[PDB]
C-alpha cells in the first residue's frame, strides 16, 4: 500500500477519471493519489523526491 502500489493508486484514480463526471473536481482522485503516493514514504532521504 505504499510504493508497489505506487502504480495502483495511480490506475484507480486514472479509472476514476475514466468517468467524466465534474471533470473539473474529479482530480479528487489525483489529490487522494497525491496525498497517499507522497505520504506513503514521507520519511525518507531520497526516495520521496521523484
Amino acid at each position: 500500500p505504499f510504493e508497489s502500489s505506487s502504480k495502483s493508486d495511480e490506475s484507480l484514480g486514472s479509472i476514476i477519471i475514466e468517468g467524466t463526471l465534474d471533470k473539473f473536481q474529479l482530480h479528487k482522485y489525483f489529490f487522494i493519489r497525491r496525498l497517499r503516493l507522497l505520504k506513503l514514504e514521507d520519511q525518507t532521504l531520497t526516495a520521496f523526491v521523484g
